């Protein structure tokens, strides 16, 4: 967990303008959070990038999880191997508001982070999921009590988040 260049926002929330895959390789954290869907199909965005860095080992393992346990619920999670990126990968399903899923579930999604002392994570539901990224950061700051290091790849978004937070 050798996080470097983070800006401390609150006692337990840190933020950096960085690619989460590159951070995972440099830091080798205990837990890396994946912005997953309920079937753990990592076809793009953060999920696709993390899977591509494991050379599809995350996807094989995810398919085996789904075969045995069935899909996750929106707001839920599961802990799987982190392969070469981390000791564990916490797959968390935020609501896809662009498809009508309730924004209240974003609090339930962030609540999963509380079972891990330290995590490297993306902003949940801020992708193709269509949630307002600044609102997602507010839910994170209000819900997460353990230590979370957020990697936000876009410098324009990072600057807006830091300006909003101050
Ligand atoms: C907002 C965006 C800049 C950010 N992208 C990344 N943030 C950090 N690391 C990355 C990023 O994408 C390339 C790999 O590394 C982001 C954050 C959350 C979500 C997505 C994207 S999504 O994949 O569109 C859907 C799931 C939720």
């Amino acid at each position: 967990n050798s996080f470097s260049g983070y800006l401390k926002l609150t006692d337990n929330v840190y933020i950096k303008n960085a690619d989460i895959v590159e951070e995972a390789k440099k830091v080798k954290p205990t837990v890396v959070v994946n912005a997953a869907n309920v079937y753990l199909k990592h076809g793009g965005g953060v999920a696709g990038a993390l899977n591509k860095a494991t050379n599809n080992a995350m996807q094989v393992e995810s398919d085996d999880y789904i075969a045995t346990n069935g899909p996750l619920k929106v707001g839920g999670s599961c802990v799987l191997s982190g392969h070469n990126l981390a000791k564990h990968c916490l797959h968390v399903v935020g609501p896809n508001v662009n498809k009508g899923e309730d924004i209240q579930l974003l609090k339930s999604a962030y609540e999963n982070f509380n079972q891990h002392e330290v995590l490297l994570a993306p902003l949940l539901s801020a992708g193709i999921f269509g949630a307002d990224p600044i609102h997602s950061l507010r839910v994170c700051v209000d819900t997460v009590r353990t230590n979370v290091y957020l990697a936000v790849f876009d410098k324009n978004l990072y600057d807006k988040l830091v300006s909003s937070f101050l």
